């Protein structure tokens, strides 16, 4: 009984409803796309490894696990109906990112400036 990973979020359902919108195409060719080669993306490029990174309490804490990795697959694999959803699932990996780690911690100073920069590239989307 050592510790284990959750299953990660899916990427693909058939059952769920979605759409091509230009503002989710703008989501993953600007938005994301820029976000990803940024200094401080890498802790955010895939769920998080609490067993690599020694983190047993993570999931006992965080119960909505997201990362740019499920998002990169969710807009590729056209997962979304709208960039709402998907701007929700960026909204909760900063969001988990605060709860799990305290103010001035290093990942959270990297979470903060990914946020900041997010905000201003989603302040404009495409009609």
């Amino acid at each position: 009984m050592g510790s284990t990973n959750p299953p990660p979020p899916e990427t693909s359902n058939p059952n769920k409803p979605k759409r091509q919108t230009n503002q989710l195409q703008y989501l993953l060719r600007v938005v994301l796309k820029t976000l990803w080669k940024h200094q401080f993306a890498w802790p955010f490029q895939q769920p998080v490894d609490a067993v690599k990174l020694n983190l047993p309490d993570y999931y006992k804490i965080i119960k909505t696990p997201m990362d740019m990795g499920t998002i990169k697959k969710r807009l590729e694999n056209n997962y979304y109906w709208n960039a709402q959803e998907c701007i929700q699932d960026f909204n909760t990996m900063f969001t988990n990112c605060y709860i799990y780690n305290k103010p001035g911690d290093d990942i959270v100073l990297m979470a903060e400036a990914l946020e900041k920069l997010f905000l201003q590239k989603i302040n404009e989307l495409p009609t």
